């Protein structure tokens, strides 16, 4: 199991922000949840799939998605509606990146009638781990465990952050076979 939080005032936000008190939700399909929902421990559960390897570098799939609303401002229509799937890390010998499928829509935080243009991206990297120890495919296991932070195309992606922000840390040792 590889654990990531995203970001635990994101998950605030969502929650208990401006976006919770508007109609604010996450759903999940083949990813769970530990922890507090809002707090630092707080982290998604990804299930990995059969990883495929290039020499030193893995790339681990893990099914699902996660989906966060929010933003409903009595127009019929969530405002923030923000879609991540086909997860999945590639490593980097010492860094691995964390990359998606993302469908957003982007705002200026201010029109509340109005949502604003659909954003996809495709296998986008979101966030680079600053792992703990390096990632070696031959020995079977990749332990996953560091420090994240974000990336420039997730910086579009969640607008009000700055690029190379800290997002939260993530754990876990997955085996490679399937
Ligand atoms: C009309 C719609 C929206 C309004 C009025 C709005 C307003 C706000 C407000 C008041 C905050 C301050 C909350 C806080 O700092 O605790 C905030 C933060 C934030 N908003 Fe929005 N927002 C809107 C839509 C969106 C959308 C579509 C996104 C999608 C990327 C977004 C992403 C964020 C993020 C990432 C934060 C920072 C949260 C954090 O980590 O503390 N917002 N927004």
């Amino acid at each position: 199991s590889f654990n990531w939080g995203i970001r635990q005032s994101y998950r605030h936000y969502i929650l208990k922000g401006a976006a919770g008190k508007t109609g604010g939700q996450w759903a999940t399909q083949g990813i769970g949840f530990s922890g507090d929902k809002t707090g630092i421990d707080g982290a998604f559960n990804f299930t990995p799939g059969k990883a495929r390897i290039d020499g030193n570098s893995a790339t681990i799939p893990f099914p699902g998605f996660i989906h966060f609303k929010g933003h409903d401002h009595g127009s019929g229509v969530y405002l923030l509606d923000m879609t991540f799937s086909d997860w999945k890390v590639v490593t980097h010998g010492s860094t691995a990146d964390i990359l998606v499928d993302y469908v957003s829509y982007d705002s200026d935080m201010s029109n509340t009638k109005d949502r604003g243009p659909k954003i996809t991206g495709d296998d986008v990297v979101l966030a680079t781990i600053n792992l703990n120890t390096p990632a070696d495919p031959a020995s079977g296991s990749i332990d996953l465990s560091g420090s994240t932070t974000l990336s420039p195309e997730g910086a579009k992606l969640f607008i009000a952050y700055d690029v190379g922000s800290p997002l939260d840390p993530t754990s876990g040792t997955v085996a490679l076979d399937g």
